[PDB]
């Protein structure tokens, strides 16, 4: 039977919130440094290993398989700068990608340009952002250490290939924007105090500002550019115009996709940098949508906006007079990407969760379609004055294709640059398909199903995945672990585009936000049940999984119909809605989650609260949560807090309940290859063990 679970401490503390007393027997989970939390972590992982030793040999086996399936050169898009082509590349097992600088597109011997590999001994360092100078003799990159979101900016000059002594500290969400050959604009957070480990505190983000630092001088001469006293809680970012005359600042309230944008002039006087504060024209100052900037032509200013257009729309707004005129009206599709070069505008549309590429000149805005194989655009490089464009397109079948193009006439210039081919894999062994199934709304929802052609039955192992949050659509994308699942385990993968995502744009998220948030979970239920009525899945042979908010989905749907699932995993997921507003950047999450002060919002929040909604005496599936000690993007405590209830809530019925907390790890952005590979291997061994899906030889 199930072994004796670790003796969890029970805390008497109970707090009253909106005239409702919530007890909390695990408050000591706030501080990771407490002895109780550390001993509980150690015991939980010891029992995890004891459970897993039953099929540790299969663990090693599929570890070997995933390692052999991960070994391929991952080449990204080329960048054309100063007659040299810089593109990311990996040997396949090296911890981080390294830049390649080639003299030509067809060059055989490109040299290394940027190498994060030797930065840290364990390779924990991850490159986060980069930016270019207009004279192509300067670039500024920004990385992070120990998986902590707190970053560090370094600067390098191309020709000498040497570092510089300038470094910056405690920076988050870095947006470098250089101005001619003098300096660059960035954002910086208030100075931290104490001896706490970097990125190892729960303090909420506040009192940050954007500023500008010039080269040749220390950080001490940095002059504050913009800081808002009226709204301390908002986030904001800066951007330099390619016309080299104006600076654009964008302000978001929380994480919800509305912003107000301010345009300012720039003085050519060197002393003016630090002489007087810069004025700000009130271009848009009310939250009507996300008014992203694309490019400007003199007085004219082109933006992709959601105002008066739920599916995104390209509009030209003159800032010297204040008139607004629409130039590219919204089609029935949703804009995934857009850019403006010379006279043409090239737009990638996420139509039916498929990117179709269109180009339209300023004369006739007819979006003319340029052929491109089915897939999903991941990265996109573009420069207004340049004549070379490139993008990587990948999906479930395609492991990645770097494709370049000429803006002047794509009619005969679309060419293949590189392919991320993986040995021992064939396209014909698998096939994907779209499906439409009706939810309670009476409106069809799309879903993707990828499966190996041939043997597929209702009892075959099923994995179902869907994120659906923050207006990020779960577009098709390759995964080595997914391919190991597909080919080595003979199962079928399915991806849900649930309501509330950007899969249909702003209206979809608007319908799936705040008061109707619970609605999305109901949809997920139908998803799995539909796969059982179509003949693709059986309740004893299904597993669903997701990350962060998607991980949320899993646990919360387990509260609705636990017996409708059998295998469930959580991964750095938000679970403690009662206190999610307090710690980390969760305050921005309120803009998508309901502000807990508002009573009508706390009604639904307490309705679906997965930390407390779990009930005893009812069967539950086996949850496996994964966390890391240095998790600042999401506070790790919430996840363990979830397990904290189950330990006492189900003595020997349901589960089993696994918590894998890995020492010295990240969040998911910049994970070292060894650690992420080991974690994926363990996750898939667990889902195979609790599904009984033998080796598909």
């Amino acid at each position: 039977m199930r072994s004796v679970y670790p003796l969890a401490r029970r805390s008497m503390a109970a707090y009253t919130m909106h005239n409702m007393t919530v007890p909390e027997p695990y408050d000591y989970l706030e501080d990771p440094e407490n002895p109780e939390t550390k001993t509980f972590v150690n015991e939980q992982n010891a029992f995890f290993e004891e459970y897993f030793a039953s099929e540790a040999e299969l663990r090693k086996k599929i570890f070997e398989s995933i390692s052999n399936s991960q070994d391929y050169p991952r080449t990204s898009n080329p960048s054309y700068i100063n007659g040299h082509y810089y593109y990311y590349h990996n040997s396949g097992l090296q911890n981080q990608s390294v830049l390649m600088r080639a003299m030509s597109l067809t060059d055989t011997a490109p040299s290394i340009f940027l190498d994060p590999n030797s930065m840290s001994s364990d390779g924990t360092t991850a490159l986060k952002a980069t930016a270019w100078s207009e004279d192509e003799s300067m670039l500024a990159y920004s990385l992070s250490d120990k998986g902590s979101d707190w970053q560090r900016i370094h600067v390098r000059r191309a020709d000498t290939v040497e570092d510089t002594s300038d470094v910056i500290e405690w920076a988050k969400f870095t947006a470098i924007a250089w101005w001619h050959n003098l300096g660059f604009f960035y954002t910086r957070y208030p100075a931290l105090q104490g001896d706490v480990d970097k990125g190892a505190e729960t303090d909420a983000a506040q009192d940050a500002f954007i500023c500008f630092h010039r080269i040749g001088r220390p950080q001490d001469e940095d002059v504050v550019i913009l800081s808002v006293p009226e709204h301390p809680q908002w986030n904001m970012g800066a951007s330099v115009s390619d016309c080299h005359s104006y600076v654009i600042v964008v302000l978001f309230d929380g994480c919800e996709p509305h912003n107000l944008v301010w345009v300012a002039e720039l003085p050519s006087v060197e002393k003016g940098l630090g002489s007087e504060p810069l004025v700000f024209k009130k271009l848009v100052n009310e939250f009507a949508g996300r008014y992203t900037y694309l490019g400007n032509e003199g007085s004219t200013f082109y933006f992709v906006t959601t105002r008066d257009a739920p599916r995104k729309k390209i509009v030209s707004i003159d800032i010297h007079t204040g008139q607004e005129t629409v130039i590219v009206e919204q089609q029935r599709s949703v804009l995934s990407q857009a850019a403006l070069v010379k006279k043409t505008l090239l737009l990638a549309y996420l139509e039916d969760v498929k990117d179709v590429f269109y180009y339209c000149r300023l004369e006739d805005p007819t979006l003319n379609a340029i052929p491109l194989p089915i897939g999903t655009i991941t990265s996109f490089f573009s420069d207004r004055k340049k004549d070379f464009v490139s993008f990587k397109i990948t999906s479930f079948l395609l492991p990645g294709r770097s494709f370049f193009l000429d803006i002047n006439d794509p009619q005969s210039s679309l060419r293949v640059f590189k392919d991320d081919t993986v040995e021992g894999l064939l396209v014909d062994d698998f096939v994907t398909e779209q499906t439409f199934y009706n939810s309670s709304d009476g409106v069809r929802i799309p879903m993707f199903i990828v499966y190996r052609k041939g043997s597929v039955s209702s009892e075959s192992p099923l994995l179902l995945y869907g994120y659906g949050g923050f207006n990020i659509p779960l577009t098709p994308a390759f995964s080595s672990s997914r391919m190991v699942f597909l080919r080595d385990l003979g199962g079928v993968l399915a991806v849900l585009n649930i309501r509330g995502g950007g899969e249909y744009g702003e209206e979809w998220h608007d319908a799936g936000r705040r008061a109707c948030k619970q609605n999305c979970f109901t949809d997920f239920i139908e998803g799995a049940k539909f796969l059982h009525r179509q003949g693709y899945g059986s309740p004893q042979t299904t597993a669903i999984m997701g990350g962060s908010n998607g991980g949320l989905l899993v646990a919360a749907v387990a509260n609705q119909a636990p017996e409708l699932f059998r295998c469930v995993v959580c991964r750095v997921g938000v679970l403690d809605m009662y206190k999610f507003h307090k710690f980390t950047i969760g305050h921005a999450w309120k803009s998508d989650y309901g502000d807990p002060e508002k009573e009508e919002d706390f009604r639904v929040l307490q309705q679906y609260s997965p930390l407390h909604n779990i009930k005893s005496g009812i069967k539950y599936p086996a949850i496996l949560v994964v966390t890391g000690d240095h998790d600042d993007r999401v506070v790790p405590l919430h996840s363990l807090k979830y397990v904290a209830t189950l330990q006492h809530m189900n003595p020997n019925e349901g589960g089993p309940f696994l918590a894998r907390i890995e020492v010295a790890a990240g969040h998911g952005a910049g994970k070292p290859t060894s650690k992420i590979l080991r974690e994926a291997g363990d996750i898939y061994t667990f889902i195979a063990k609790n599904i009984n899906a033998s080796w598909k030889e």
